[PDB]
DNA sequence: GGACAACGGGACAAC
DNA sequence: GTTGTCC
DNA sequence: GTTGTCC
């Protein structure tokens, strides 16, 4: 896929926000825009993008079988590259040129951890996880674990989560 | 003596 | 750093 | 990769 200016990327996301659905036992379920979070370099406001990234919050676990494996896009032609229950990669045709689209899934109780994970950047994410590792924790896109056990942080947002683990909050674009 | 699908360790890849 | 999908 | 199971 080609390179995208930040604003080009914001147009695709805006366009797609009302246009993703999934086929669920024949029926065609539309995905709410309130349940889509733009992530990746887009969310970090980088000048140029290699991917458009969209994290989908799925309401109930039983749907992971159905959302990305049956994902559908109103209007737009595209091909599937790789796809599964938690990561789908699509090459969308958009104005006589093709770009790469990464859809990811998180459940509701994983939401902050997933936005944290997928917002990146990779450098920022490694150095944080290295420090928690040294304190015998593990952090991924689903939770914080100690002794192979979820740590039930009483948090809801990314901002709260970041601070609850012992880090200051930075807007997405100042993460490094 | 070629043409499939099932399996899964490791390549590649998502941030 | 940690996990996902592929053949 | 490898084995299986058809032709």
């Amino acid at each position: 896929g080609g390179m995208l200016t930040l604003i080009q990327g914001k147009k695709i996301v805006n366009h797609l926000r009302s246009r993703l659905a999934f086929e669920y036992n024949g029926q065609l379920i539309k995905i709410l825009s309130k349940n889509i979070v733009a992530v990746g370099s887009l969310r970090r406001e980088e000048k140029m993008l290699n991917d458009v990234d969209m994290l989908i919050i799925v309401p109930e676990k039983k749907l992971l079988k159905h959302v990305l494996p049956n994902i559908r896009i109103k209007g737009l032609s595209f091909s599937v590259k790789v796809c599964g229950e938690r990561k789908c990669v699509l090459f969308i045709e958009w104005e006589k040129k093709t770009y790469q689209l990464d859809l990811f899934t998180a459940l509701a109780e994983e939401k902050p951890y997933a936005i944290f994970h997928f917002t990146g950047p990779v450098s920022y994410l490694i150095r944080i996880r290295a420090a928690l590792k040294k304190k015998n924790y593990k952090l991924n896109q689903y939770g914080l674990f100690k002794n192979q056990t979820l740590v039930p942080l009483k948090i809801t947002t990314e901002k709260e989560l970041i601070k609850e683990m012992g880090f200051t909050y930075r807007i997405p674009k100042k993460r490094l």
